[PDB]
């Protein structure tokens, strides 16, 4: 995340890192408690990933230093990437993972609500996007989550800063016009998390974007509201 500020302990619930064991283990992407066996993600997450067996999904962290060859994990039966996904920027970016034991909800721990295809005419005030990822376009992976509140723009505005791709309702952006706040690397499949009428919902999973923070580009996020039939088909 570049231009946030680090969470508090707890605030963001849903929020898990997913490492990987190989070579050497490392945080890999963000992703979103969703149900007490199931994270939401991004498909781009899983590029050259052959086997789930060399997942762990960590729920309940704040600092990465948390994590430690004795710390429990959730291990990872199955990985179900959208049939229509090709890469990031032609959209259908989502992945489930399919936890081999399910999660026990507690304060540290427990899942956002999806959207409402109702809410689909929403005007979302209160968006936050979250991460370990880098603080800059050259950096490293963060040890604590940060957070950075960020404004929805529309598909219309969107399009207009990124003439050379097709933004589809399928996504959702947002930026400031003039940058400074966004997810940069390492916080792909994270959640965008809106408040509204004193609820999270899940609106967006962190996508794709040009560079990181620049003025006039905003982060590019799969819009969750569009996934929910394929969610719910997946999940049962
Ligand atoms: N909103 C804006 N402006 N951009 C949107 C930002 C989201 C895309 C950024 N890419 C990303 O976030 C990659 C996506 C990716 C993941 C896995 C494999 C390939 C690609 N992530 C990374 O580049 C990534 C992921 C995990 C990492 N772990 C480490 O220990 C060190 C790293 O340098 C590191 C880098």
């Amino acid at each position: 995340i570049v231009g946030g500020t680090a969470s508090v302990r707890g605030e963001w619930p849903w929020q898990v890192t997913l490492h990987t064991t190989s070579p050497t283990q490392r945080h890999l992407c963000g992703g979103s408690i969703i149900g007490n066996q199931w994270i939401l993600t991004a498909a781009h997450c899983f590029y050259g990933v052959e086997s789930p067996k060399i997942l762990r999904v960590y729920s309940g962290i704040l600092n990465q230093a948390e994590i430690a060859e004795d710390t429990s994990f959730f291990g990872v039966q199955e990985i179900i990437i959208h049939d229509q996904y090709k890469m990031a920027e032609s959209g259908y970016d989502i992945a489930l993972l399919k936890l081999e034991t399910t999660v026990n909800y507690a304060d540290s721990q427990r899942p956002i609500s999806l959207p409402s295809k109702g809410d689909r005419n929403v005007i979302y005030t209160d968006c936050w996007v979250t991460g370990w990822g880098y603080r800059k376009l050259r950096d490293k992976i963060q040890n604590t989550l940060q957070k950075a509140k960020i404004p929805l723009v529309t598909n219309e505005e969107c399009q207009k800063r990124y003439r050379g791709h097709k933004i589809t309702h399928k996504m959702i952006c947002a930026g400031y016009r003039e940058g400074g706040k966004d997810a940069c690397k390492g916080d792909s499949g994270g959640p965008l998390s809106c408040k509204h009428n004193e609820v999270w919902h899940l609106v967006g999973i962190t996508s794709w974007g040009e560079g990181c923070a620049q003025r006039e580009r905003p982060g590019v996020y799969t819009n969750v509201v569009e996934y929910v039939d394929w969610i719910l088909e997946k999940t049962q």
